């Protein structure tokens, strides 16, 4: 296992200035001819000539047109190709090969492979090498010569990289097409589409220099009616680019292809995003609302990586840089397109449990790591959501003003992490008008790993009108550091005057620079009651210090939606970790009678009244009634019992049902006509966002009605089912689980999504996560009826993974949960490693459960690494969070 550590870049000792390609598609082969003009850099130190090749096939390699013979001028091992010194010039030379691959064996969806009757390319982060021989680092920079050849009838439309420059027939009923890019890029930007694609087309006239670009999504014929509302959130992103960041697209066209199978959500090239189908195509009556928003933050995305990527990524350390920036102009992107309050807060609810989860795991990492084995193991939930937090406290620090000044500074100088953090320096000393502000501490946001602690303590003085809030921080060490530093941590908050709810003082951003800090406020009229990191403006744990009484104060009357939330959260938490111990305590003292601590009442009275209130957002509303994710729980809770906190849960459910299940009734019958309504169904380009959030609250409402029993609900659930909405009539499947009739709409439910391949795998998703008793048989079911032998990643992940979020049964004593998911990934393993490291997500969390699940979880991971056949990126990851 070879490691690569960030301390030990150097440039490479070679030049690579032009790549002539020739991709000719047969029915069984796919031959790739390239020629690199290549030269010799002022690093060289005589070393050999090694190139990236894995799993090529060599018929012939040459230099200056001269072949090279085996063994005694070059070597290869399938993995690098090795050219001896002496016989590698000291000048500019052409380095020449013939490889032969086969896209439609590879099932790993790397480089290029066939997904369903499409040709497509996947060569972030080392995916080119897959293809041809190249020096497969980002910081080498070429240009790009493609043509592309393949059967006229089966792949009749071709795409790559810049201008099509030539089309031609060729004899035997075959096509091809040449493709110029004179602008350097990177090879992970390359790219090359070959099927038979159907496509919707409009014309963008940029802002100001008024330059006309084509734009093109592209997908198969049987669901080409599906590429409307992409095509509108194209159109959004190249507009949002526009007025926020002053940024114009620079090429005359760009294209978005969806494909079947696909690793991830998408993926950037040069005017040719490629994109999961699940992440481009939707309908409103194949799909669910979370496609809408789905759709819009992932074009949105690839979009914004475009006109950095047109400028500036010197290693792969570095790759923060690009995707935490990204991710964080996607989420501005988002919150300004939907105008819902939620976004935000399901930015937030993300972080705080798959991210802190992974952060306190032993797959703990800083945002820029100091090493790696695999780089497909290095785009996580640390390095894009985390990356993203850090990015947007650089607006939150310089204010909007500031920020899209060093923004510019950025893209214009310009790399690095602390190149990006100079520009914003530069802006620092410009807001703080001094030349020796820096933000040299800031650094540590890449380099330092784990979540921060931030605690509070008041003090007001009625007399002197003074009011200080004392702020702490603190990092839990780990095996990345031995020694945690202070962060630079902007806290914003407000102060509440909870006699009339009212702002008692002006916007205020507190700079948290040392370990511990008190900040004090004079002419405070009122004991305030503090509204801490609004917007959630640090990625850390926060610990208030807050009585039930002014938390719930603040969840009515505070002005920020997150300090509402998070003071709803708060409330929850208090009450999970005290019913988990007394539930707890019973079992392991076997109690025949014990108490247990109910619900505020006050609090249950604050939630019926913000139901209650019209004039209140409906998404909101579904945030409060839900308790806090489990992964988001676990992280305050050593040796977690599974069943104890399914308990836990159902108690505090049922506690607060108790008193609000008649409310919850009446909003679900009032809310109807404006959430379902269906005045612009066929209107595939108008998105309703609120709309969709009252469908949330409706379908959250359900949910619970149905857990409670609620009198006659299944004759709502009926009902819900007819419905022409999908995220309704797959809700009523799910809430149907507590029904007799469950049987009845899941054969009704699978007629509805069967003849839809993103509809079904909805359906399975569905199925996977229904609350079922006999849910192992069912998963049983879905195997031997519809699952199969499927090689298609959104198949697999949707009968698995949602299952394993089902706390009572995957977290079953025996095991068999563990069992089922480690013979999949084992499976899977065989042909997709990285869809492999993917299932492997529940494990995450092995060390914190309770010592006989922890054995369990261990014994399946044991078992999977004891596999001969085991990949290393399987091995890797299973290693690191075994801490072996
Ligand atoms: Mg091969
Ligand atoms: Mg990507
Ligand atoms: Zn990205």
């Amino acid at each position: 296992p070879k490691i690569h550590y960030r301390k030990d870049y150097k440039p490479s000792g070679f030049i690579i200035n032009q790549v002539t390609l020739n991709i000719n598609i047969h029915d069984q082969e796919t031959i790739v001819r390239s020629v690199l003009d290549m030269d010799i850099s002022k690093h060289n130190v005589g070393e050999d000539l090694v190139f990236d090749g894995v799993g090529l096939k060599i018929n012939e390699i040459s230099i200056n047109n001269k072949k090279l013979v085996e063994g005694e001028e070059y070597t290869y091992d399938n993995e690098f190709l090795t050219i001896f010194s002496k016989f590698v010039p000291k000048s500019k030379f052409a380095f020449s090969s013939e490889v032969i691959i086969h896209p439609e064996t590879n099932y790993a969806l790397t480089g290029l492979y066939k997904s369903k009757n499409i040709i497509v390319s996947q060569c972030e982060a080392t995916g080119f090498r897959r293809i041809t021989f190249f020096i497969d680092r980002p910081d080498m920079m070429a240009k790009y010569d493609v043509t592309v050849t393949a059967d006229k009838e089966k792949y009749p439309v071709l795409l790559s990289n810049g201008d099509k420059v030539n089309e031609f027939e060729i004899p035997g009923g075959r096509h091809g097409a040449r493709f110029n890019d004179p602008p350097l890029k990177p090879c992970y930007l390359f790219a090359v589409v070959a099927g038979d694609l159907k496509h919707l087309s409009a014309t963008y006239i940029t802002k100001y220099t008024k330059k006309k670009v084509e734009l093109y999504v592209f997908s198969e014929e049987k669901y080409v009616s599906k590429l409307q509302w992409a095509l509108e959130c194209l159109k959004k992103s190249m507009a949002f680019d526009e007025d926020y960041f002053g940024l114009e697209y620079d090429l005359s066209r760009l294209n978005l292809v969806a494909v079947s199978d696909f690793n991830v959500g998408a993926s950037e090239n040069k005017g040719l995003n490629i994109f999961n189908a699940n992440s481009l195509l939707a309908s409103k009556k194949n799909s669910i609302d979370f496609s809408y928003a789905r759709i819009l933050t992932v074009v949105g995305h690839e979009y914004f990586h475009q006109y950095t990527g047109n400028r500036v990524l010197r290693d792969w350390f570095q790759l923060t840089l690009k995707e935490g920036l990204t991710v964080h102009r996607e989420n501005l992107f988002s919150e300004e397109m939907t105008k819902t309050v939620t976004t935000r807060l399901s930015h937030v609810d993300l972080l705080r449990s798959v991210q802190f989860l992974e952060d306190s795991s032993p797959l703990s990492h800083p945002i820029r790591p100091e090493s790696y084995v695999s780089m497909e193991n290095f785009y996580t939930t640390t390095v894009y959501d985390k990356g993203s937090e850090v990015m947007r406290m650089y607006l939150t620090i310089l204010g909007e003003e500031y920020y899209k000044k060093g923004f510019d500074i950025y893209i214009k100088k310009n790399a690095t992490c602390e190149d990006f953090n100079y520009a914003m320096e530069q802006a620092y000393k410009m807001k703080k008008a001094d030349n020796s502000a820096n933000l040299n501490q800031y650094l540590l946001w890449f380099s330092q790993s784990g979540t921060p602690h931030v605690s509070f303590k008041y003090n007001y003085d009625a007399e002197k009108k003074q009011y200080s809030i004392h702020v702490n921080q603190y990092t839990k060490p780990d095996e990345n550091q031995k020694e945690k530093k202070p962060l630079f941590i902007p806290i914003s908050v407000g102060l509440i005057n909870p006699e009339n709810g009212k702002e008692m003082i002006s916007q205020t951003t507190l700079e948290l620079t040392k370990e511990s800090d008190t900040f004090v406020f004079n002419n405070i009229a009122v004991k305030p009651i503090p509204s801490l990191f609004r917007g959630f403006s640090a990625p850390v744990y926060i610990e208030d210090q807050l009585t039930d009484e002014e938390r719930i104060l603040l969840l009515k009357y505070d002005s920020d939606a997150f300090v509402r939330y998070n003071s709803c959260t708060n409330i929850y938490m208090k009450q999970i970790l005290m019913n988990y111990n007394e539930f707890l305590k019973a079992k392991n003292e076997k109690l025949e009678s014990f108490q247990l601590t109910p619900v505020n009442a006050q609090f249950i009275d604050a939630i019926k009244y913000l139901l209650e209130d019209p004039h209140a957002d409906a998404g909101f509303k579904s945030y409060i009634v839900s308790l806090p994710q489990d992964r988001y729980i676990i992280n305050f809770v050593s040796n977690l019992d599974t069943d104890v906190l399914a308990d836990t849960k159902e108690y505090i459910y049922k506690q607060i049902g108790d008193k609000l299940n008649d409310v919850y009734y009446k909003m679900f019958k009032s809310l109807e006509a404006k959430a379902d309504d269906l005045t612009y169904f066929n209107d595939e380009s108008h998105v309703d966002f609120d709309q969709m959030n009252m469908r949330t609250l409706r379908n959250t409402l359900l949910s619970l009605l149905s857990k409670a029993q609620y009198p006659n609900i299944l004759n709502e659930i009926i009902e819900h089912s007819k419905s022409p909405y999908p995220s309704n009539w797959l809700t009523s499947l799910s809430v149907s689980a507590y029904f007799d009739k469950y049987f009845e709409l899941y054969d009704k439910t699978y007629k509805l999504s069967k003849d839809d391949e993103l509809l079904l795998q909805e359906w399975l998703k569905t199925v996977s996560r229904s609350d079922r008793k006999d849910i192992y048989e069912i998963l049983k079911k879905l195997e031997n009826e519809v699952l199969k032998d499927s090689k298609n990643p959104n198949d697999i992940r949707a009968v698995y993974l949602p299952f394993t979020n089902n706390l009572r049964r995957f977290h079953d004593i025996s095991g068999k949960g563990y069992k089922l998911i480690a013979e999949v990934i084992t499976k899977t393993d065989k042909f997709n490693p990285m869809v492999a490291t993917q299932l492997c997500e529940p494990f995450k969390l092995w060390n914190k459960l309770d010592t006989k699940r922890q054995e369990l979880m261990l014994n399946e991971m044991n078992t999977m690494l004891q596999e001969p056949q085991i990949s290393n990126n399987l091995k890797e990851y299973l290693l690191r969070l075994t801490n072996k």
